[PDB]
């Protein structure tokens, strides 16, 4: 009947359903033609479908409702959407379109939107009124995302130490940086699980750039939100329109007073798609890579603010460094003070198996007299003069016991004290 | 009825404006998108439309007048200026013009200046006689500029300690040295707030090159005067055009008898963005940076003077040290010996959590009998003769405990007298 | 249509051929004129023609003179070109008195072969070029003229010192130039100046 519980059924129950339903060969298609087939069998039926999707709008003029399920990828059961809807309801790129959808007429090999009931998860006619991104006023982070998990076991303690280290809020901008094989892909699994348990309000969204077939499916399973990613496989050209997806769709929610969090991985990987697609304009920077072409990552990246009227758009991102490319390390000089705050893991600590590896003293963020109290500001000002004098191999070594043996942040401090 | 108030309003009050208006579909378009929309219906009523703007000649011919507001960013909204304009009325870059403006016409996508009746806030015939900057002869600088302000509270020293350290003085070109994560965001806003409180008189302006969208929302709403940035995300070309256009506005104030301070941050930052525009010429130096590159930077840092005839310019700018970039090392180099002023900021007083974290010992002023009084000027001396030989991790915290017992800088001469 | 607003226009007499006029009545109306030009000329009068097209009048001795044996790509003779020729090659100043000027336009870039061919037996032989750019009017910049391409020879006696000089350095910014742009250049600096004088004063002035 309707589009979205379709998508989350596993390719086992669509075959049963088509099954009953008069259709035939389905196993050896694929899931998306399988959904095809299943609507237009029940579209001929004379039952009204349902749909729900992620507004793309074309160069052209048309556009589609594109799914999170695949990734925001074209499929034969994407949801067409005539520049007439876009003139009546005025919509921009990202914007969440749910309604009735009427069955393809001949000529035509995609569904058409028939009328729409509900606009980023609200009435059509309010969503026509809501401020655009660009003109709200940025602001400082206010309201820390706390990292500390009550639940969680003392065997991780990363959640704990990214406390010390450097406190996140709603609207920051911080940027995670790390050689490769240190930890940095469950270093985000644990963000996740705090923002997801800590704040289940937070609208948590994971992208993933050039990644693994194996990791997008551990991520989607641990990460409880919606979790797009392009696979190495795919061409540049899909890696950059996932990107440009997650943050239209990220700013409309943001218009409507919502906080929305994205976690980057890898920023480092998504300027090369940027690289390879945006044409040569005849200047050649180090590395090949051309200076308008980083223009579009600092744009999505700079899109990270708190805004004074209402929500907020905070988002996270990981820095490839001592990869061995020459490309890769000119890509982090243009984002080595872009963000406010900084994660800075170390190699050596990893290769020590000590975890989490991170460098307490590069690490830190900016005016974090907001983020935190009074009290606890001025308790990790003592704790940085006693890390700072000490090297940073054995700095999270000492950090690491002393965790240990305190139930939480808070028995800790006062244990510094005591000394 | 007038552009200059239409950007100081908010947006909700536009769009509540543009729907009595007629207009619709105004709430998901740019700000400058909503200011032509709603000129361009009230310009069909009839009722005259006047406008301002700063004018910037392009290669061509023709200028545009750009805003403050939108930190000099060409719009949709800009007003046109024909070649024939600058022909009756001879303009150069930097005039601000104010004047009657007329309905584009079919044909032409920008409103057209009708007539001039205020040129640099004076009459258009006294401003053609007006003696170019550059025939201006510089000189060393009198008036002082007290730093030091009486509803000040004693939480924050950085104000009465510059006063010590250096003073400052109209015409000054004082450049600042400090590592990053040292305080110069803030060191400047104290700076701000004293120019404007103790000299309201004089023109404030503030510029800041590849700084975050958070940091220049915060500068607008505490620094008493206009103040325009380039964030991070727009390309090397913007950042060019900033600078150009406020040294430009800023000499065309100075030739009406105007004194005119500028707050540059970074001078670093903006010699990057100089190396990038510039081609090569053939001739690299250490860091790749230019010789002729550096060229721009070093006229638009030496254009601050102190006018005989009249007014004077005040640039003071922020030079980034240990950045671990051999590109940013190598321009503080070339700006070492270029100022009159140092003030050196040291990173290991500011990890010790005192502030202002300034080294005394090696930041002064040249020529500062001018500046101060006899007395005072020889009272400083003596205050040198105790701080020299005591180490500057030190000297700073020396000055930080005496500085509180007293309430007033004068209190702390005659207590530095009894000992 | 043409025909009509030419002589409601011209301050004299003007003379046409309709396309549905046989071939044969082209060129009689192109003899009589010259022939006429030629006794005005010998009364020491000047007198000035302003053809169009010389291109089409070719089409005209092509089709009325018959073939010789020898037939030149796209189909026209070699003696068929020599009429037109002596036509245009009319042109002349006489040292006793009078004069002729011929002033004819050629068609370019028509599709037909018959029509490039004919302009490659007229390249050099007019002591005066003047080149229209179709990627000039097509940005709707008129006049659309090729100032790099278009020129005349023995400009010397024509102009006086001072002129002829300040034409050259004119040519010196000019021609670094790209042509779509070039008139673009001289359009909106010859709007600010009332005479060419004034313009002239201003390109010294930068
Ligand atoms: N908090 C942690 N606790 C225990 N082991 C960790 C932790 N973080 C990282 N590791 C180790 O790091 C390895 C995975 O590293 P990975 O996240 O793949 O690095 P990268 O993403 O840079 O390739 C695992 O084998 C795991 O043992
Ligand atoms: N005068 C001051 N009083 C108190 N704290 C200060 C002062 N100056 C700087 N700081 C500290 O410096 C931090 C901000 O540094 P910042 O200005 O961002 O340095 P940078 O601009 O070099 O990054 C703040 O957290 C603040 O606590
Ligand atoms: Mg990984
Ligand atoms: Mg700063």
């Amino acid at each position: 009947m309707n589009l979205t519980e379709l998508k989350n059924t596993p390719v086992s129950e669509l075959i049963t359903l088509g099954e009953n339903m008069g259709l035939e060969n389905l196993a050896r298609m694929r899931k998306q033609d399988i959904i095809f087939a299943i609507l237009k069998q029940h579209a001929k039926s004379g039952e009204d479908i349902f749909g729900d999707g992620v507004l793309e709008i074309l160069q052209d003029g048309f556009g589609f409702l594109r799914s999170a399920d695949s990734s925001y990828l074209a499929g034969p059961d994407d949801i067409y959407v005539s520049p007439s809807q876009i003139r009546r309801f005025n919509l921009r790129t990202g914007d969440t379109i749910s309604g009735k959808i009427r069955p393809p007429k001949e000529g035509e090999r995609y569904f058409a939107l028939l009328k729409v009931n509900e606009v980023n998860f609200d009435k059509p006619e309010n969503a026509r009124n809501k401020i655009l991104f660009e003109n709200l006023t940025p602001l400082h982070a206010n309201s820390r995302l706390r990292m500390e998990r009550d639940n969680g076991s003392t065997e991780d303690l990363t959640a704990r130490v990214l406390d010390l280290a450097s406190p996140i809020g709603r609207g920051q901008r911080g940027l995670i940086v790390a050689p490769p094989k240190a930890g940095k892909t469950m270093l985000l699994q644990n963000i996740a699980q705090s923002i997801a348990y800590n704040h289940p309000d937070c609208v948590l969204m994971v992208l993933l750039i050039d990644e693994r077939p194996e990791e997008v499916t551990e991520m989607q399973r641990l990460v409880k939100g919606e979790v797009v990613a392009s696979t190495f496989d795919e061409p540049a050209s899909r890696h950059v329109q996932v990107a440009e997806m997650v943050i239209e769709k990220a700013k409309r929610l943001v218009e409507h007073k919502k906080d929305v969090i994205i976690l980057l991985d890898s920023i480092t990987r998504l300027a090369r798609a940027y690289n390879t697609v945006v044409p040569a304009s005849g200047k050649v920077l180090t590395g090949g890579v051309d200076a308008n072409a980083l223009h579009r990552p600092k744009r999505f990246f700079g899109a990270a603010r708190n805004v004074e009227e209402g929500g907020s758009l905070t988002i996270i991102a990981t820095a490839l460094i001592d990869t061995g490319s020459k490309m890769d390390e000119v890509i982090y000089e243009e984002f080595k003070g872009t963000g406010n705050m900084e994660l800075h893991l170390s190699r050596k600590i990893a290769e020590k198996r000590v975890f989490p590896a991170i460098d307490y003293n590069r690490s830190g963020t900016r005016k974090e007299e907001l983020l935190t109290t009074q009290e606890e500001l001025q308790k990790m000002w003592i704790l940085r003069k006693i890390i700072h004098p000490m090297g940073e191999i054995d700095a999270m070594e000492f950090l690491i016991n002393k965790l240990a043996m305190t139930k939480t942040n808070d028995d800790f401090f006062e244990m510094m004290k005591r000394s």
